């Protein structure tokens, strides 16, 4: 039987739960499952790497282009000025998610424009992120330890840059095999140079989309009918939606901001709600009972 009250990593201030009796019975299903029954799905920027640090906001993967010595204090000028017209559409209470669409395809668009002009290298990817200020949540090692020494798949599905945030954890030496990277990929010309992104635009909002068209994976994974799903943004909910079947999911969001507008909807669509939290302590917890 699974009681919260009695998880240590439950208690921590920072655990917003709505339906502790629900949480309950879903992890008492992923205990039952073990091993043979589990996947992970996750996204990347501030999910598993950090939202801040010492009072100063980490960055997301573009972020660590953005600062980067290849581009300019002019690119990053104008990489600010979409930011703050763009995100403010993102943060906007009045447009539907739907409406939001294209802005979400212009601002990603239009910022992954600017950094293909600032001509970035794909062999100094590893320097760059290197010197970035990058940082992942406490407790990384573990999670990427337990999940590889039990063969657990994990699906990063990242609205990032993918060439980045594999940098990352090949640094931070935790990109086993387990681990499968769905982002946007550089496309790089003959001289190795960015000059373009692969494939279908992936941003905050349309996961969905990625989610169907990663058949193949998930159809590999069939009797992984037990899921964990990690989130940051409401977008992120609809990361398991190519998922074959489904016995039990559990939803856990963190709540990096906005935490007095957004915390009622969090607490309503996430299962566990981690609120300005910087560690993976209660998803590592639960790990532990279920491997
Ligand atoms: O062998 S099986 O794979 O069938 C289940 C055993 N597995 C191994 C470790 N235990 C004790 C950790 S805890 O319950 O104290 O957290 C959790 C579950
Ligand atoms: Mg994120």
């Amino acid at each position: 039987a699974v009681h919260l009250k009695m998880m240590p990593e439950f208690q921590k201030s920072s655990v917003r739960i709505k339906n502790p009796t629900r949480v309950e019975e879903i992890i008492c299903g992923l205990i039952k499952g073990g091993a043979a029954k589990l996947q992970i799905i996750t996204d990347f920027d501030m999910t598993l790497s950090r939202f801040s640090y010492n009072g100063k906001r980490c960055p997301t993967c573009h972020n660590i282009i953005d600062n980067c010595k290849l581009v300019t204090d002019e690119c990053r000028r104008k990489l600010l000025q979409l930011k703050e017209q763009y995100y403010a559409i993102e943060v906007d209470p009045v447009l539907t998610v739907e409406e939001k669409f294209p802005y979400m395809v212009e601002w990603y668009t239009k910022s992954h424009g600017l950094l293909i002009e600032q001509g970035i290298p794909k062999a100094k990817l590893k320097e760059i992120v290197a010197d970035s200020d990058v940082m992942l949540k406490e407790g990384y090692e573990n999670f990427f330890g337990k999940l590889q020494q039990h063969g657990i798949p994990v699906f990063i599905f990242s609205a990032g840059i993918g060439d980045v945030l594999e940098e990352v954890i090949r640094q931070a030496g935790v990109y086993h095999s387990n681990v499968k990277v769905v982002s946007n990929f550089m496309d790089f010309d003959e001289n190795g140079v960015l000059k373009g992104f692969k494939g279908e635009l992936i941003h905050v909002f349309n996961k969905h989309d990625g989610a169907l068209k990663n058949t193949d994976y998930f159809s590999q994974l069939k009797d992984n009918s037990n899921i964990i799903l990690l989130g940051d943004s409401q977008g992120d909910l609809r990361m398991a939606d190519g998922v074959a079947n489904v016995e039990h999911i559990l939803k856990i969001g963190y709540l990096n901001d906005r935490v007095d507008e957004l915390l009622e909807k969090y607490m309503d669509s996430y299962d566990i709600v981690l609120v300005k939290e910087e560690s993976l302590e209660v998803v590592n917890s639960i790990l532990q009972k279920t491997l």
